């Protein structure tokens, strides 16, 4: 049968996804089945399960898979095959024109640093979307293309690093598409006094409070965002409730993953307006689990 | 290693269901896979694929199976086995006490005349339902049970016939359950002047217009009228359905199956210029040679 022998069975990955589907009553939404059999074909990877909370509404059909090897061409190729297979449904149309623009030419795949393929499915077909993430490093030509696709004003350009660029693609099943850039700072970097003091100019002290808890901090820039999204990579999931006063709907998601085996780290995404409110009512929560072979 | 040479292979039954799932992009809703495993174990039967239209919303996860042999105890038992296999998922709550009350005692299975088991699935788990239909004849003790269970109003007793009762059970996956009676008329009845004349009083002339094309007319106890068309080609003339429902009808004009179909809709939809809320039923028989 197989040729490559891992210690990770494909059932382990689908069980982690299945635990998410059971906890939050995720019934089959297109193309969840196609995404799961795509997950079963992957090698070493990290799977992120997520919940998007808007007031008392919960959207939990959010899963991302990060490839944990350096085969960038193959992993991009297989992710796009999933995008093309999902687009085979007659009443679905994916607009890949912005991804085609980014990948056009003699694309140097040796500049790719990280790849994620994901979903965010709703009961509304047109409101569901598929996702592709690509991080590139020291690639001026394609960083320029990505910046132009994002239509970043010179103010947002000052947020972007020149050594790395984290790019996300959204593909709604009704033809809508968007690009997003995620400039980030590591703990050693936003602890630099010459960087943290400038953060005091652009961000409120409420948005700066959880920084001692984080190994990563970033912002999402996209024409599709109502406002810039703040991203916090927490080092310890147990520190979350002391600094992020989420509502009960988001609390059900976080309480479930306080007891799920996997990474101790987590990610929270929310607007700066939510950080200044007394209670977080609109937020994304991300939790992950690693699947790596011991051979 | 099987036993019966006459056993129908389930492949053609499942491809008929598969053509329906493919045509309307049906997700693996629960418990569609269990129902297909149940269909695979059946013998001679009619498989009915259906679509419910609400204006521009289509719900195509609607499949029924009518047993064709007279092994009534066996077919009821296997149907209940499917009902209990579906109920075994922890987040599902199936209440079967209405069916348990009807089948209680020393049930006379020789009085059964027709059995059907089916599904009507939705994206919301609690809104999906499993179905079981039983027709009994000249069974006064159990016809009284079904009458009592339906809270039969006197003016609705005037619709039932003395020696037959078509009873349908609904089992929603959230615990809700229901039972209702289906009075019926055959073509020799609703075309006879003695019955058709007094039908002109209780029914509008628009609801009576499709009767020349029918061999079966019934009411589901707003009341829903059922039309059993003899010929699928006559449908679009007397039923101006919208384009959402036209998508289902156009598909089954091209599919192999029985030339007869069934349309279910309220009397208000008959008096409408276009038909926006309608059920469409198409079938294909599977008999052994
Ligand atoms: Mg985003
Ligand atoms: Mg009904």
């Amino acid at each position: 049968s197989k040729v490559f022998k891992s210690t990770i069975a494909p059932e382990e990955k689908l069980r982690y996804i299945g635990n998410h589907k059971q906890a939050f009553d995720i019934e089959p939404l297109y193309p969840l089945a196609l995404f799961e059999e795509f997950v079963a074909t992957t090698g070493d990877c990290i799977i992120e399960c997520s919940g998007k909370i808007k007031q008392d509404q919960l959207y939990p059909a959010r899963i991302d898979l990060q490839f944990s090897d350096k085969h960038h061409f193959h992993n991009i190729h297989t992710s796009i095959d999933f995008l093309k297979r999902a687009a085979s449904r007659t009443d679905v149309n994916l607009n890949l024109d912005i991804l085609a623009t980014f990948l056009a030419g003699n694309f140097d795949y040796s500049k790719v640093q990280n790849i994620l393929a994901g979903i965010d499915l709703r009961q509304n077909l047109g409101e569901s979307k598929l996702k592709l993430f690509i991080r590139i490093g020291d690639y001026p030509a394609k960083m320029a293309v990505a910046k132009h696709l994002c239509n970043i004003t010179p103010e947002s350009e000052a947020m972007l690093r020149s050594d790395t660029l984290h790019i996300g693609f959204d593909f709604y099943l009704d033809g809508r598409s968007a690009i997003e850039l995620y400039p980030e700072l590591k703990k050693d970097e936003f602890n630099h006094p010459f960087i943290y003091n400038q953060l005091k100019t652009i961000l409120s002290p409420e948005a700066l409070k959880p920084l001692p808890l984080c190994n990563l901090f970033g912002i999402g820039l996209s024409p599709a965002n109502e406002a810039n999204v703040l991203y916090y990579g927490l080092e310890n999931i147990e520190d979350f409730l002391s600094y992020f006063p989420i509502n009960d709907t988001a609390r059900r998601v976080h309480d479930f993953y306080l007891q799920q085996e996997g990474s101790r780290r987590m990610t929270v995404a929310l607007s700066e307006s939510e950080m200044k409110a007394g209670r977080i009512n609109n937020v994304n929560l991300y939790y992950s689990k690693a699947f790596t072979s011991q051979n």
